[PDB]
């Protein structure tokens, strides 16, 4: 359940100042009738930053063209499955595709504007010549 | 005695193929009537390249504004004087000043033009930034 929603229980997890989040399709300000919270063993809260980071990581490392909700699910799973051991199995549901987010997190400009990416993080992975200026080239 | 000239004795010293040299004021293709070679203990041959190098060294290090002929004398002095020990004294005659050679060896272009200097040899003493290009500067 993303931060800013009230679905997650116990209620102590929902104590946050903001109720606006960029992730789409999950989280609500009310408990839907169809939702049976009694069968959910445990709940985890997630934030937009980790969701989009994990979605990008999924796209780049596994080839799964998924959206933000999938990123949130995988981010929660990497924490929850720590209690598991070898020979056990985990399953995560990836709801939607990246077609609905082409100009959203899939775009670096949007993430930088929203603050989910930092110049330090973006440039740390870049090669040595990334910061050299154009004038250093041989050009005429 | 400069190379090409025949003032030096024994005659075996004067066995060289070129009869012309850049240095001025010393050396002739004949023995002057006033020259009494008998009072000279030893003779040395000299060339332009070493003479001008010492002349520049004299100016750059000893502060002596003397011509190439003075450089020739010192160029041989460092070789002949090696037989002397501490407490002994050596005297070198410096004929004339640098005034008569401004466009000559005093000019780096003239030395490079005559081949007495090499680009790699000359530039090896220059700072590390010597071979960088203008485009690398910050300019607007």
């Amino acid at each position: 359940d993303p931060e800013g929603s009230i679905l997650a229980e116990p209620e102590e997890l929902n104590q946050t100042e903001q109720t606006t989040y960029e992730v789409e399709g999950i989280g609500y300000d009310f408990i839907p009738t169809v939702l049976d919270r009694t069968v959910v063993d445990k709940w985890f809260k997630s934030n937009d930053e980790e969701a989009f980071t994990f979605a990008r990581m999924l796209i780049a490392q596994e080839g799964l063209l998924c959206g933000g909700s999938a990123g949130s699910t995988v981010a929660v799973a990497v924490k929850a499955a720590q209690e598991l051991q070898e020979g056990q199995r985990c399953v995560v549901i990836l709801p939607d595709s990246v077609r609905n987010y082409m100009t959203k997190f899939l775009s670096d400009r949007w993430m930088l504007q929203k603050g989910f990416l930092k110049e330090e993080d973006l440039t740390e992975k870049k090669p040595w010549w990334w910061h050299l200026r154009v004038q250093e080239l041989g050009l005429s």
